[PDB]
């Protein structure tokens, strides 16, 4: 609501444009944030709304030199497809192959000596003093290459040089221009002086530079396109046509229509045939069927659906034809929300990613300075102290004087050094790994958002679980109802009816269960009236019940915890004090009933802890992560459930009001704490925590407090979320090393420092060793896709043997 804009930018090729754009925008006044995604080719900028407008931002971007526009909503396939660039680079490589074969054949013909040559390689027979026929062929071919093959690089360098910054094609244009001009000058000098020998010239490298450049830039885009498979599959999964039906009286088909999604609205009725996708989320009206959504939520078992259930826009129907009423259409569907969340997942760049952006904006000038320094130092060392170099070039050649060999060596070693740098491999090391990790997570239910939580989960030491809806099933079962007061004037029917009618006003999770229970044993569909319903969260409810004859034909009611009756001034007895103890330490909480000050009786209410809770708590304990449980229930109830799962420290009697101070005090020691909440209920608690985990939120992934969202209601996915985040963060570190070892080794070698050992590279060898670098970085990222989701028996394996039981004695409780 702060005028936060999202833009799409076309034309970002080099990895150095991101730093330029971000610095130019942030340095401009009135802007506090700017994130640019090279892979997605978009931008996310927030600013002060009144000072500047979106058109001003577009104008600034156009001034920088990029074409930008407002973000579109549905069309994203071509951005993530990379079709145009792959096709163009493949076409360019095939086009440039026609001039790489002849020069390569001529070069290889020179090297291998024939055992019985026809004339002993007279292909270098001079015709005009200084101009051999070989050099004529090479000159013609190189002129055609420069006037026909390097045009695109010339255009890119010209458009980048119009502004202060320099992209990565400057290196290519400089290399080719120098290798052309020096050779042309030396050839003209040789011809004019009428020398007998044609000097060795630099007319062979431009033909071999462009072939390797195009091959590298084609393979690199072909490898990139495999990183966006998850987004491509998710986006190209929603349907575009629906079968609109109209119901006369008894859901009878009046008529049929086919409508696009942009015209269908909420409340419409649509039918699906077997084998067809559900176009819109909605409520099942009639018909029994079952559908599988393994491409949406990641589960393998196909869910069964009955009239009155919900559907997911994207699942495939199997049995029969079913009519449903549309509820969410368009951007409101779960699939659209998932796609959007994953899209802005690659926007919050990590600090290491920001450093990598900063380093790659100051790379090309560094390479140019290093190349010029190498050229000058080689010339001066050759011209001043020839002894050191002639120790390794001792041969005296009459055809070319020793002055001319030093210059040629200096030029060769100053061209190879700037022809071997690979800024792109350093630029795209981390973004590809981040994208692949997020996609492989999203295809498994875990819905990690943002790049910061990726490395946040690496160093978390304490995890925090809530009780209801997170550890246990969340749908409580009523065990039994006990009566403590009178039986004649307070029969079972009366007390259950009045408590059910009293709680019917409320919506607290445990009370709806007891109300529906009361309905099911009394068998009465009617109910009375409740008035003066005082509802204090975390304390209890107090009210009065009227119209008590509705159910009894077949009243100040105070319901709450023990202190709730203390607040209303009700006495303390001993038989009631140990009444729930028989059940309280068995893991079922108990609610006490007192109407008009009369201790009517007690009810035991239970909710079963999920099976997975036994192992998920232990794996984190063995993985090096501590665990703490928090709840607002009684201390004895927390103690019982803590032992059943194995958490030593618990925070009980926490009223739902504060629930942030306990998180606050844990973070006060400098450690990192992440809480596993439930969603809309515990939004303030998740936001304060460093990483928010929202578990069991099906088709409600639009959560802003939490930075990690889990669709399936499984505690083991918490383990997989941490276990997969570590496996990703390690990949950036490995990727950022291969881009530094290669550069800090390929520069000295191309600088000719290894001359005494006797290893020197011609420039064409300085490009074939660069195209392999860019692809190798991407190929190291794609290895993450080989990730099998661990199964229940998988965790049973490494956890087998050692499961240490614990008793309530070694269980601490809260403080204050
Ligand atoms: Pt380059």
């Amino acid at each position: 609501s702060d005028g936060n804009i999202e833009l799409t930018i076309t034309g970002m090729t080099c990895a150095s444009c991101v730093h330029n754009i971000e610095s130019k925008l942030t340095r401009t006044n009135g802007i506090t944030y700017a994130s640019v995604a090279l892979a997605t080719s978009k931008a996310l900028v927030k600013f002060d709304p009144e000072i500047i407008g979106p058109r001003d931002i577009i104008k600034i971007i156009e001034e920088i030199g990029f074409h930008a526009s407002l973000a579109q909503r549905n069309p994203n396939a071509h951005h993530l497809d990379h079709k145009m660039e792959i096709k163009q680079w493949k076409k360019s490589f095939l086009c440039s192959l026609v001039f790489g074969i002849p020069v390569m054949a001529l070069m290889i013909y020179m090297l291998i000596p024939s055992n019985e040559p026809h004339q002993s390689m007279v292909l270098d027979h001079n015709i005009i003093p200084g101009l051999s026929i070989l050099n004529l062929i090479f000159f013609i071919l190189c002129t055609f290459v420069q006037l026909l093959g390097g045009w695109y690089f010339y255009v890119q360098a010209y458009k980048s040089l119009r502004h202060r910054s320099a992209n990565m094609d400057v290196l290519i244009v400089l290399a080719t221009s120098i290798a052309y001009v020096y050779s042309l000058v030396i050839l003209v000098v040789a011809v004019a002086e009428k020398a007998e020998r044609s000097p060795v010239t630099f007319f062979d490298t431009p033909p071999m530079l462009f072939v390797f450049i195009a091959l590298g830039r084609w393979l690199e885009h072909l490898a990139k396109s495999k990183t966006s498979e998850a987004l491509a599959k998710l986006m190209s999964l929603q349907a575009t046509e629906a079968t609109v039906v109209t119901l006369g009286e008894d859901n009878l088909i009046i008529r049929e229509e086919q409508v696009p999604m942009e015209l269908v609205q909420r409340g419409d009725i649509v039918k699906v045939v077997p084998g067809g996708k559900f176009p819109v989320d909605g409520k099942v009206l009639e018909g029994n069927t079952m559908a599988d959504e393994s491409l949406i939520t990641g589960e393998a078992m196909p869910v069964t659906k009955k009239p009155g259930s919900t559907v997911i826009a994207g699942s495939i129907n199997a049995h029969g034809s079913v009519l449903i009423k549309a509820t969410h259409v368009g951007n409101d569907t779960t699939l659209a929300q998932i796609v959007k969340l994953v899209e802005e997942a690659q926007m919050s760049k990590a600090p290491i990613q920001q450093l990598a952006d900063r380093f790659s904006g100051y790379f090309v000038p560094f390479i140019i300075i290093m190349s010029t320094l190498t050229l000058v130092v080689w010339i001066v060392i050759g011209f001043i102290d020839f002894g050191v170099v002639q120790r390794y070039f001792p041969n005296p050649n009459k055809h070319i004087s020793q002055t001319e060999v030093i210059i040629r060596f200096a030029f060769q070693t100053s061209i190879t050094v700037l022809c071997i740098a690979s800024p792109s491999s350093l630029g795209l090391a981390t973004p590809t790994a981040v994208m692949v990790g997020t996609g492989v997570a999203a295809q498994n239910g875990i819905l990690i958002k943002g790049g910061k939580p990726l490395e946040m989960a690496h160093k978390i030491k304490t995890v925090m679980f809530a009780k209801t809806g997170t550890i246990t099933h969340g749908v409580p079962r009523v065990m039994r109802v006990l009566l403590l007061g009178d039986v004649a004037t307070l029969p079972l029917r009366k007390v259950l009816a009045v408590v059910g009618t009293a709680e019917a006003s409320s919506e607290h999770p445990l009370g709806v269960a007891v109300t529906k229970y009361c309905k099911e044993e009394l068998g009465t569909e009617t109910l009375g009236y409740c008035t003066d319903f005082q509802a204090v969260p975390g304390c209890g409810i107090g009210c009065k019940v009227s119209n008590v004859e509705g159910i009894l034909a077949h009243f100040s009611v105070l319901i709450g915890n023990r202190e709730w009756l203390r607040r209303n001034g009700l006495t303390i007895s001993s038989d009631v004090s140990d009444a729930m103890t028989d059940h309280e330490m068995k893991g079922q909480t108990a609610i006490l009933v007192a109407i008009d000050g009369v201790l009517c009786g007690m009810i035991a209410i239970a909710d079963a802890v999920k099976q997975e809770a036994a192992l998920a708590v232990h794996t984190l304990q063995s993985m090096g992560v501590d665990v703490v449980l928090i709840t607002g229930d009684n201390r004895k109830t927390a103690r019982a459930i803590a032992t059943q799962v194995g958490i030593n420290k618990v925070f009980a009697e926490v009223l739902p009001s504060h629930k942030v101070a306990k998180v606050q005090e844990l973070q006060n020691k400098g450690k990192k704490v992440a809480m596993v909440g439930d969603g809309v209920n515990d939004s303030p608690a998740l936001a304060q925590a460093d990483m928010g985990v929202a578990i069991g939120t099906g088709t409600d992934v639009a959560i802003e407090a939490a930075d990690v969202v889990l669709i399936r209601n499984d505690l083991l996915d918490v383990v997989a979320s941490i276990h997969l985040s570590k496996r990703t963060v390690r990949r950036i570190r490995i990727n950022l090393v291969l881009a530094l070892i290669y550069n800090l080794v390929g520069i000295p070698i191309a600088a000719g420092v290894f001359m005494p050992i006797g290893i020197v590279l011609q420039p064409w060898m300085g490009s074939a060793a660069m195209a392999a670098s860019s692809v190798s970085v991407v190929l190291s990222s794609l290895q993450l896709k080989c990730y099998k989701k661990p199964d229940l028996e998988r965790y049973e394996a490494q956890a087998h043997g050692h499961m240490k039981p614990l008793t309530a004695s070694q269980v601490s409780v809260h403080i204050g």
